[PDB]
């Protein structure tokens, strides 16, 4: 078969838009390399979660993974800006904030230099909404709600600041937790709610619109070093096409999925978001205290972009 047998790990499962785009990536790479590269895919946290996988890219033990810009906060806390709730208004602002600002370029350089990882392309992974086993009519209904979050500082802070009881748990554990009422809710973009069938086990959806997720196609520098230049170019080009498809999948899913969910019996609320935004405002201050002048710059540059 192939000269290069590469591995691509992800948290998302095999019915997800992420998996659809990663399968497209693997196909494009096999075709354009003339069969010289073959890509195996390990979804559903088969290799661990995304923190483990990012570490495996760093260590040269895994070739590819997906990760949010914001996830880099586990190494470079200033990256948290990408996840601060209600701070980034759309994908265009997120992508330009990473690629076209001095802050973002500085962060990409650190990732390459210190973590041994290159960003191949940037995709949209949806805006997070809140499912539950009780109606969320306003921020008041968050109070004491047992809200699963991923194992991520910003989602923990979101739950805390709205009044909820944050319960961190790996993605792979969520469906059972919802089904059994071990937690009262969780929070994820619409397409994820569909792919994991969380709508099967949650009677309610609230459009809290709280955190916008991007999605980085990541490659280990050890992988790039293992590939000849012309196959490096194949990989880079394929990642560019896959990200565009990935983003389209999420945009078209978001535009359609509330109606789908209603048709499956889900009750869909639209709480006033003004008090959600006000509740999180002070967490921006925590960010600024933790990250100093780099943090300040990040927020100014995003503000300027959002203004366009
Ligand atoms: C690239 C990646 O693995 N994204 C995953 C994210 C991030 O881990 C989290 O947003 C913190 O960055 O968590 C999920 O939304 C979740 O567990 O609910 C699953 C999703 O597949």
């Amino acid at each position: 078969g192939a000269d290069y047998d590469l591995k691509f790990g992800m948290v998302a499962g095999p019915s997800s838009n992420e998996y659809k785009a990663v399968e497209f990536f693997a196909k494009e790479v096999k075709e354009k390399s003339n069969g010289k590269i073959d890509v195996a895919i390990f979804p559903s946290s088969q290799l661990g979660d995304d923190r483990v996988m990012i570490k495996q890219l760093k260590d040269g033990a895994l070739d590819f993974t997906l990760g949010e810009s914001a996830r880099f906060q586990i190494y470079f806390p200033e990256a948290e800006v990408f996840a601060l709730p209600y701070m980034i208004p759309n994908f265009e602002t997120s992508k330009k904030a990473l690629l076209d600002t001095k802050f973002g370029q500085g962060l990409l350089k650190k990732i390459d230099k210190e973590l041994n990882v290159q960003v191949l392309s940037v995709a949209y992974n949806g805006t997070r909404q809140t499912t539950s086993n009780r109606a969320i009519n306003s921020i008041e209904d968050m109070k004491g709600l047992k809200l699963r979050v991923p194992n991520a500082a910003t989602n923990l802070a979101y739950a805390k600041y709205v009044g909820a009881a944050p319960t961190p748990m790996a993605f792979s554990e969520v469906y059972l937790a919802l089904q059994t009422n071990s937690v009262d809710g969780q929070e994820n973009p619409l397409p994820t709610i569909q792919a994991q069938k969380f709508y099967e086990v949650q009677k309610y959806l609230a459009l809290t619109n709280h955190i916008l997720n991007d999605q980085l196609y990541l490659i280990s520098n050890d992988t790039l070093a293992d590939l000849p230049e012309d196959l490096q170019k194949v990989v880079k080009d394929a990642a560019a096409k896959a990200a565009e498809y990935h983003t389209k999948l999420f945009v078209d899913g978001e535009n359609s999925l509330v109606e789908f969910f209603k048709s499956q019996g889900v009750t869909v609320t639209q709480p006033d978001l003004k008090p959600f935004k006000a509740a999180l405002t002070p967490y921006y201050d925590e960010y600024l205290k933790k990250n100093g002048e780099v943090g300040k710059m990040a927020i100014e540059e995003i503000s300027n972009l959002a203004k366009l």
